[PDB]
């Protein structure tokens, strides 16, 4: 087909090769009639399509033909389950099919920083290792029905404030480790036909005309094959921005910047083999879309509404289950409590806002899952219309509460506080709905709180409460999804993606978002998310990785297939898992790596990989992970390229991240050596630590030292220090001769 | 006039001569011209003069002066008077020994509790420490001595401090770390200040003009000169212009010869070096004109002071159902190593022979009296065992109460290298919660230097922080733990629970000789006020024998301006049976500001003393620099109008009055706007705003778009929208560029 592709781009005008990189409309590419180049469409987005209808103004963003709405990125993600997510992809390629679009415009994987980002919703992790895997899963799923996947943003686009004009300063290590490594592994395994550009700068340069990112990392590096398009005007200078990597300007300027490519490639400014080969990169994608066309698509509506009934509740997290007060039990009297029971939240905001082909009822479907034994009350609680306080329908919802064996009160964020476009100012739930809760706690001890809400809340309320509940934007089966779990229909084994702090004062960017004067500075480095609540010893409300189950699952056995490794060498990992409880259910077994010793400064422990079994009662399985170089790696900047300090390394395998149950330990070597360059400035400890310059300072130290009297082998003397600090410019101060010290660096560089 | 024209009869040699040392602790003299040599020597909290008939690298073995409490016990205190006169002591010892310019005080900011020379700062606050900085210089200068404030600047740890690269922004260097030697060096004029080690963003301190003459010469007008650390100079040339007057130690002619070469060559000016000698010139005869003949001090005074100031500095951090004061009855038990070799100063070149030492048992046992039963067990040793622990519980047990003496050893904290841990010997945690097992009346008295974990804070009643005492701890142990004086010390810096949580953790020491000051602003509470981390024991902490109620806030004003001085008055009264004195601290907040500042700032201390039922108003004023941060663009102190909080405790977490104050400025910071501004900036200048608009009202009406609705998307991509983005939402380009024309203009 390239042979092809090649010969198609010989007959095109240069007129017509700039306009292909340019968009036709808001969602279209340009055709090429003469060539029988189609025009293809491209639309939102990462949890459901979100087609414009044709009589639809363009900022009419939710008027939309009507499709699945699935859960969430932020909830979906804590089921740590590659399958279901690539299930899910595969349901949204399947209505891309059905609705003649050729690119979903998702899913979207930047990193959690801050917990206040308005678009976490539609984000997966704080972590690069479940956000790629994730994400990875996403684009298989969407691209296996013959239809493109669109990664963004790409990259470190984590805030909503300013995000189309503020600076993103980030060092190159945090990039590698953290923002780039979310994108990473997502563009090697699954390989999406397209990239997103991000709206905001990272380091002086636009996302669209970051030759560094777009060509140096994701084209060269990474091998992405795909185009890169730039986000819904993203795009500065067309030129500049064509020349960096920036394959399609979306959406349509129109011909304007189409004419500056044109006149850039005449003038001579432009190579015209820069334009061949985006047009090129555009061509492939839109032929292999017109190659996997399917005629006539169509998909089963209630069957994608069972697996997004099925996809909340396999990713709905137990965060606390209090005297076992859930599953339910089908008998009694069960208080409904909340205006979310009449009016849920199941999505975000933004134009990934879908109108879906149904919506439970969350009412009717715990009725449905109560049955006829099981009296059923509710009673409003709180009104989302005003912010402000009724102490009618606190005192109706007491004794709504007292009358009943239990209350269950769904709170959460309103649809207000979420959205694209726009950060959180603050991380709590409403007040009217928090006092509800008190009160409720106060009247019934025995009180279940269901959170909707697509990023973390503070909990003050958490130890007045038995359960809690976070079933994220559930999507348009979150009725369906929270009937089965409650009753136990469905075990819980949904376990959190991101920490939940106790303060949003504690997490790692408060000091440093959303910035100031169009710039903002992630001075927290590699300390992002768990990273950071566990080198800083500091105790979220719930940790990452945290979730309950109905039943208990015992690790043992622990194995490891070598204790002594290479960087070129690979290790596997293997646990035993066993259902130790009376029902059945999945647990996310967690792998994580902790660096006891190295030199530079990394995070108390990396998660390096996860699995998710399915364990009947009594039953035991044996689960295996592989641990690559990377697993043990940090990137090197000096070198440029990722570097295992030869050091040990600790195999934490646990439930979350503080309930390590397990743990082995390896010795990982490099044979990769770093070598330092020396000066007249340089430490003289610093030196010595290299034995080869070592040879050739130490007889000259060991002169002064005796002569100064000093013992070196003493670490709590301060001359000790004085002489270990000091620069080898002074060690001539003593006694040496300047060019013999200039002779002697030479040596120890060479 | 007189020192201009000694300059013009000095040879070149001997201008050059002038600028480094003679030896290693004085100035080259020129008897050709009656220019005599001065002596200057260590240290901050003591006189340590090396001695006649002693070894070069001796350090420790001087001439015996009184070891006072070290900064950082001594910050404590929080008394400028106090700090004074331990200053004006300093003072007269000098002028014993005929010492001119004593090395000191150190005032680097507390950055980390693990560096070493903590002991001999005074705060993690740049207010407190240069206003006891201030009080320290004042004290030494008194006497006709001069003082040299140390070490300029961001010296804030040992490990690889003669060759990392410590990076600060602007901001923050302003409003920490040279703020607290800021108003020391205005408010005290010491003669000299030193040069610190380290490189500060890239140049070596001894070779920084920015620090040197911008900051240091130019805006504050330091008038005395400035000395070189031991050994920091690198070029003596670059430092020469960039304004080190005086390198120490000498280096026996060979940087001399550099700048004499350098001077006939024409790349340096004699007008650099004849200003450099004049300010060497002017301390020497100021020094000479106050030099008091065989002058003697009251040895036995100075002890005395030595005394009252660790018994006026010792924080009672705990006092769980009131166990201090002890009672002059019954038994009590004094256990630990620290009894018989108590800690009570550091390591390094502010080591002090002490003249005299109060023992820890002999000073109780004087104060307890006939009726007290005083018995000690050993508890744990230094050097290195369950034997010692058992002896010590049956001790504790038989006695009605227990004191255990505890804290960080002499090898834990010394000038050169930094701590790695924040927690006392294992072996003495054992000890402590073994004797609080068997004896619930246990009293901890901490001997360290520097911030410390305590794990066992919950089995504990009681926890005196004594810090670094000095050559009377022993005395002033008695008088505190007995009541013959109410302690009244509150913390200078932050206790963290953890070390893990303190701000620097994940930037210190650094690496590859370099180190990010990566939390900025947010150094000590600043940090865990505004994060909501709850330390062990929060800044301005401390307790008393007596309880002191605060009332009657009164403010001067409550609408001023930049340039306007606002009078805070506030009245204690002492509501307990006891005398005492209490420290009371005033923080300004502000409530709503468009740069990252802290929860609050300290901007005003004073300590009063009240006889049981006596009150007395305390009063404050707060400057402009109260309420201003430091702002770059401008490159000064600005304050932007909105409300301020005038917060008023007995500790950082104790805050018990509140006033609001509204203060105003007519300064305004003009923005420049480009294509690339986002719209909400742009319509921020309502000059500005006047000229986008109606083109902005255009585009708004024809995509429907509401522009109140704050938690909508589209409206919310107006406000980041930049300008160029406008002509996509349908404008001209050519007429984008002659609006960006206007709104400059
Ligand atoms: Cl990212
Ligand atoms: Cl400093």
């Amino acid at each position: 087909m390239a042979v092809d592709i090649k010969k198609i781009i010989k007959q095109m005008t240069l007129e017509e090769k700039a306009g292909l990189c340019s968009g036709l409309d808001f969602w279209h590419t340009k055709p090429v009639e003469r060539l029988g180049i189609p025009s293809i469409m491209m639309t939102d987005g990462p949890h459901g399509l979100r087609k414009q209808r044709e009589d639809a103004e363009i900022a009419d963003i939710n008027n939309s033909v009507p499709a699945t709405c699935f859960p969430s990125a932020a909830g979906l993600a804590c089921s740590w389950d590659r399958e279901l997510v690539e299930r899910v992809g595969a349901a949204l390629g399947e209505e891309c099919q059905a609705e003649n679009v050729s690119i979903l415009l998702g899913p979207g994987a930047n990193i959690k920083r801050s917990p206040l980002c308005g678009r976490n919703f539609e984000y997966f992790s704080e972590d690069p290792y479940l956000s790629s895997e994730l994400a990875a899963s996403h684009i298989k799923g969407v691209q296996s029905q013959g239809v493109g996947a669109c990664l963004k943003h790409f990259a470190a686009n984590n805030q909503e404030h300013r995000r189309m004009t503020v600076d993103t300063i980030v060092d190159e290590r945090t990039l590698r480790e953290i923002y780039f490594a979310s994108f990473e592994n997502a563009v090697k395994k699954a390989r999406p036909w397209v990239v997103m550009c991000a709206y905001n700068k990272l380091n002086g340069e636009y996302c669209s005309e970051n030759r560094y990112l777009l060509t140096e990392v994701l084209k060269n590096e990474w091998m992405h094959d795909g185009f890169v398009v730039s986000d819904w005007g993203a795009v500065n200078d067309r030129v500049s921005g064509l020349d960096a990597g920036l394959d399609l300007e979306m959406p349509t300027s129109h011909g304007i910047t189409d004419k500056k490519i044109v006149e850039a490639v005449k003038s001579g400014k432009l190579s015209e083999n820069i334009l061949n080969r985006a047009v090129e990169r555009i061509l492939k994608v839109i032929f292999m879309a017109l190659e996997n066309k399917k005629e006539n698509a169509q998909y089963d509506k209630d069957a994608h509404h069972r697996l997004a009934r099925q996809a909340a509740a396999e990713s709905m997290v137990l965060l606390k289950n209090e005297d076992d007060v859930l599953p339910l039990k089908k008998s009694g009297t069960i208080a409904l409590i909340g205006a979310f029971v009449k009016k849920p939240r199941y999505q975000g905001s933004g134009s990934s806002h879908i109108t879906p082909t149904r919506l439970d009822d969350i009412y009717e479907e715990i009725k449905k899952a109560g049955g006829d034994k099981v009296n059923l009350v509710y009673s409003e609680g709180y009104r989302l219309e005003n912010d402000g306080i009724d102490e009618e329908l606190i005192n109706e919802a007491k004794k709504a509460a007292s009358s009943s064996d239990v209350a269950v009160v769904f709170a959460g964020l309103p649809d207000e506080y979420e959205s694209e476009g726009f950060d959180r100012t603050h991380m709590s739930i409403p007040e009217n709905q928090n006092r509800l809760i008190e009160a409720v706690a106060e009247v019934q001890s025995n009180i279940v709180v269901v959170l909707l809400n697509g990023s973390p809340v503070e909990m003050p309320w958490i130890d007045k409460v038995k359960s809690v509940l976070e079933a994220y934007l559930g999507g348009q089966a979150l009725g369906g999804a929270l009937a089965d779990v409650l009753f136990g229909e469905v075990n819980p084994s949904g376990k959190l993606a991101e920490t939940f702090p106790v303060k949003l004062s504690h997490n790692p960017s408060y000091l440093n978002f959303p910035g100031e004067d169009d710039r903002v500075e992630y001075k927290e480095g590699l300390f992002v998310g768990y990273r950071y609540y566990d080198t800083k010893g500091i105790e979220p409300l719930f940790p990452f990785g945290h979730g309950l189950s109905y039943t208990k699952f015992e690790y043992s056995d622990i194995s490891v297939d070598k204790k002594d490794v290479s960087d070129n060498s690979i290790i596997n990992v293997s646990v035993k898992v066993k259902n130790v409880g009376k029902m059945a259910g999945k647990e996310i077994v967690q792998l994580y790596v902790k660096d006891v010793k190295s030199s530079v400064r990394r995070p108390e422990k990396e998660l390096k990989g996860f699995e998710k079994v399915f364990l009947n009662p009594g039953e035991e399985k044996t689960v295996t992970f592989t641990l690559d170089k990377r697993a043990f790696a940090y990137y090197n900047t000096q070198i440029k390229d990722w570097h295992v300090e030869s050091g040990e390394f600790l195999i934490l395998i646990g439930r979350s991240s503080r309930d390590i149950v397990l743990k082995e330990s390896v010795r990982v070597n490099s044979t990769v050596k770093i070598r330092k360059r020396f000066t007249v400035n340089s430490a003289v400890e610093d030196v010595m630590s290299d034995s080869s310059a070592a040879a050739v300072l130490g007889p000259v130290l060991k002169e002064i030292t005796d002569a100064l009297q000093i013992d070196m082998d003493n670490a709590h003397d301060m001359m000790a220090a004085n002489i270990k600090n000091m620069p080898l410019r002074s060690l001539v101060g003593y006694s040496q001769g300047r060019l013999s010290e200039e002779m002697l660096e030479e040596l120890v560089d060479k």
